[PDB]
């Protein structure tokens, strides 16, 4: 069947947001213009809501296989659709780790069988993320590996990271890095700053992240490889990436919503829902991440959706696991706390979640263009609504933003024509 | 009491002009043209350069443990001959100066038979093994210049951070040999065209540069003065330039051999061209010259590293890293940088005198009334081939044999006393 979206707003290819209609035909965008007639094709009026390209999240944890209790392929992808995401990229810290033909074939069938949105899985850099033996990069590429990473842990051996970037550069693929120097962790559960001093906890210093970024940038220059930094969080990290870019090194980076909104000062007490890796760092680190997003240093926004069960987070700040849920809070939080505050325009918030991540990794996605697959999401900017964990489709209810009033909520989400999710009132 | 007549020198302005110099009680008494003093021994220099005593912050005297390679006596006598009045001895000896007993023993040998001023470095970790930190407070007290594990890299990042916090509290420098051990690749030379041609294992550039980049950030966090030993890569200069614009207290040095040579100049698998870091690519060499000019590299230091002829005869894979540097330093730099107009004579002098002294907080390297008379007289006119058979250093291991140079020291004074003059 067909669809015709009418009386809606959208971001044009120049920059501005203007009002147009949109025609879908056979899972592809037929026409995009103001006033278009279409018989034998169902009409859907949107009342001035934003017709946005389906959002692209390059940093996600679906947890299955191994941790199906935290999240499953179906629940996560359904929850992702609720956030307006049509293309997500699942990280490889699972049991089994996708480190060979057997595991990547298994993973790719589960996606084919029971995924409401497009899922592109990461291959591991090393086998079982143990960091002593590299995976078969050529085999993983054949079976549709998005890129290479050991997200969860860092690659501690510099020679291994160099060897990985050489192999990756030959295959025209990216090395994506969780940057963490293990000797500098100091058993930390939070940032080493005002909060760690106050509550007498051990802290993770900023240099734990930034020394690896600095290292890898040089290795990536030597290899002629595309290097991408996972969730940046320090002022020093942003500086070294800015320096690298001025020298014309193929380096990119991302930042999370929670890092773009919160810092150590916003943590009310020892609350495990404020505990993630990297942690919420200082006021000056926060201001640098904002400044980095604005000047082109930080290329995109990625959620690092990290679901956990309530009972795991229930125990104390020191014992609880790192991470927060993110799909369902992403666009509302950033429209409310950045766009409405005049920190960034709406045009930019869309671009950071669609065409920027797509362009970085070479995807045909995140653009409402005639000819492309019809991956669309409809967003209501008017209705104020408080974020409620009890009404989350995701099995991970670990969030710090409960009770926060927000606008900019996705109401419908479309995946190649097939409607995957809609809000209860349209 | 000496009176040096009819010489030329670098004034506090910048130009080089005629002057005399009067020395009394081991101090510079006057620096004006046409001095008179009836009961002082006259020394006419005939238009030669009166320079302040040269300062080298990177030296290997080998005693204790390496007596066959060099001694305190022979090493400092070679320094005197090269124009150097203050040298800084590195701590890769046997035993290592890593505690009270070893450091006092080192200072006693210096006091007993050094011909020039020797400021000994202290180790960061015990035996340079990288697992246990030395007592920085005690080593400072007993006269440590700065802290380094030179020879090896500090592989543990938490150790270097801890060391920098400790050194920052005492207002002292962490000086670093930057070498990431997983990237060495069993190399004897640079990984490039030369290693490719002769079928040799090569040390890539990133082996050096990844440590500098790491250390810079650790030094920002610890608010510490951090100094880079013998810089040798394009990317190493870049990261240091980036740090200095950010306001970080990082400084760096370069060797005379890395300023004059690169991989394309190695004629064969000759162990006299084997040092650490190695002689890298054409574009690395250009970036070191570029860095010296823009202020990214603060100084020149020889890394005088003497070895026996028999040790170097073993072949390029088994022979030890390092070349002798004291006796060829100023001649090479003057002939290959100043004559060719790459730097001025003002600059070359400052790179070997007032730059290292100011960077590390030493009253040295300036011709100034009241200061101790650490002086050297340099012949800028006379050409002379570099001949290792005439070297006073036990280290004859050099690649510059037969190179015709100008700018040879002919006399070197240390606190009023003549430590060396040209016996010919
Ligand atoms: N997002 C997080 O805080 N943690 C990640 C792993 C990691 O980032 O180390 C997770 O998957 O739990
Ligand atoms: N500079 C050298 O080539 N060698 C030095 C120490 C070192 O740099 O490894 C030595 O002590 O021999
Ligand atoms: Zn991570
Ligand atoms: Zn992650
Ligand atoms: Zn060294
Ligand atoms: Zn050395």
């Amino acid at each position: 069947m067909n669809y015709l979206f009418k009386n809606g707003r959208y971001m044009n290819e120049e920059g501005k947001i203007v009002a147009t209609d949109l025609l879908v035909q056979d899972g592809k965008i037929a026409k995009v213009a103001e006033n278009i007639t279409a018989d034998n094709a169902e009409v859907i009026d949107v009342n001035g809501k934003l017709i946005a390209p389906g959002l692209v999240d390059v940093h996600v944890h679906l947890r299955e296989p191994g941790g199906e209790h935290k999240e499953t392929i179906e629940t996560g992808t359904l929850a992702a659709a609720k956030g307006g995401f049509t293309t997500i990229c699942a990280m490889p810290n699972t049991r089994p780790v996708p480190d060979c033909r057997e595991h990547m074939e298994d993973l790719q069938n589960r996606i084919k069988e029971k995924a409401h949105v497009n899922v592109l899985p990461y291959g591991a850099i090393t086998v079982r993320q143990a960091g002593s033996e590299m995976t078969d990069f050529e085999t993983l590429k054949e079976l549709g590996a998005f890129a290479f990473t050991d997200d969860g842990v860092g690659v501690q051996d510099a020679s291994m990271m160099l060897a990985a970037m050489k192999r990756a550069a030959k295959l025209n693929m990216a090395v994506v890095a969780h940057c963490e120097e293990n000797t500098l962790i100091n058993k930390g559960c939070v940032h080493e700053g005002k909060f760690s001093e106050k509550h007498g906890l051990n802290g993770i210093p900023s240099v734990c992240e930034s020394v690896h970024i600095a290292r890898d940038i040089l290795l990536a220059e030597a290899a002629d490889c595309h290097y991408h930094v996972c969730h940046v969080s320090t002022k020093g990290s942003v500086r070294v990436i800015r320096d690298a870019k001025r020298a014309g090194i193929k380096v990119t980076a991302e930042v999370t919503p929670h890092h773009l909104v919160l810092c150590e000062d916003d943590i009310p007490s020892a609350d495990p829902n404020f505990k993630m890796n990297p942690p919420l760092r200082g006021k000056e680190d926060h201001e640098a991440l904002i400044e980095g997003l604005l000047d082109g240093t930080i290329d995109m926004i990625a959620t690092d959706h990290a679901p956990h069960t309530a009972e795991e987070k229930a125990q104390g700040i020191e014992r609880a696991p790192f991470g927060i849920t993110g799909f369902e809070t992403a666009f509302p939080l950033l429209y409310t706390n950045l766009v409405k505050k005049g920190i960034i325009t709406l045009e930019q918030l869309i671009q950071f979640l669609t065409e920027k991540p797509a362009d970085t990794f070479g995807l045909e996605a995140g653009r409402l263009k005639e000819g492309r697959t019809a991956d669309i999401t409809i967003i209501d900017l008017e209705q104020e609504e408080e974020i409620d964990p009890t009404t989350f489709l995701s099995k991970g209810k670990n969030t710090p933003f409960a009770g926060w009033k927000c606008q900019g909520w996705p109401v419908m989400t479309i995946v190649g024509g097939k409607i995957a999710w809609q809000k209860e009132s349209a």
